[PDB]
């Protein structure tokens, strides 16, 4: 179950980060994990990169909010449909220097009928939230 969770994003917006803290619960390839969510046991297999695709931008690096459109646009010219589980995740929300504003990845979540995640991998602070709501999209 579960492909493949790809988490992709502009390099250094933590999508490393998220992930080992989602399987290994720690904050510093691809991994296999059995987790249950919304009561189903199911197969994470995540894609950290270098079916379902977990967008990330950090809120204090404008430009990584601004490639979203590119990957966006790649994945529905893949997939050849506007509906493929897909989340928006504004990473990094733990610090004060914020050049994206909440409602800007919200309008942007919008327009593309997808869920909106603010999250801190630093702080695991709605890294679950994150993930999870990818698998929901599935469902
Ligand atoms: N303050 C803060 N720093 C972060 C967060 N996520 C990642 N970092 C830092 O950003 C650096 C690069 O992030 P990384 O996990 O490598 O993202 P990646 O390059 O896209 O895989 C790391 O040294 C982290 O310490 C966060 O949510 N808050």
């Amino acid at each position: 179950t579960e492909y493949k969770l790809v988490v992709v994003g502009a390099g250094g917006v933590g999508k490393s980060a998220l992930t080992i803290q989602l399987i290994q619960n720690h904050f510093v390839d691809s991994y296999r994990k059995q987790v249950v969510i919304d009561g189903e046991t199911c197969l994470l297999d995540i894609l950290d990169t270098a079916e379902g695709f977990l967008c990330v931008f950090a809120i204090n690096n404008t430009k990584s909010f601004e490639d979203i459109h590119q990957y966006r646009e790649q994945i529905k010219r893949v997939k050849d449909s506007d509906d493929v589980p897909m989340v928006l995740v504004g990473n990094k929300c733990d610090l004060a220097a914020r050049t994206v504003e909440s409602r800007q990845a919200q309008d942007l979540a919008r327009s593309y009928g997808i869920p909106y995640i603010e999250t801190s991998a630093k702080t695991r602070q709605g890294v679950e939230d994150a993930f999870y709501t990818l698998v929901r999209e599935f469902r």
